[PDB]
């Protein structure tokens, strides 16, 4: 599906509101490097 059962308003809100990484990770559980495996996916 397309926008059926998927995440990506959570980690695109963490970097969307101004954000690094370490916040990026407390807010939005997930480590530093992890997030840019999101990032980098542009998803």
């Amino acid at each position: 599906g397309r926008k059926r059962k998927i995440d990506r308003d959570a980690v695109l809100n963490m970097w969307q509101q101004g954000l690094g990484a370490s916040h990026i990770s407390k807010t939005m559980n997930i480590a530093r490097s992890t997030v840019y495996k999101v990032i980098n996916e542009s998803n």
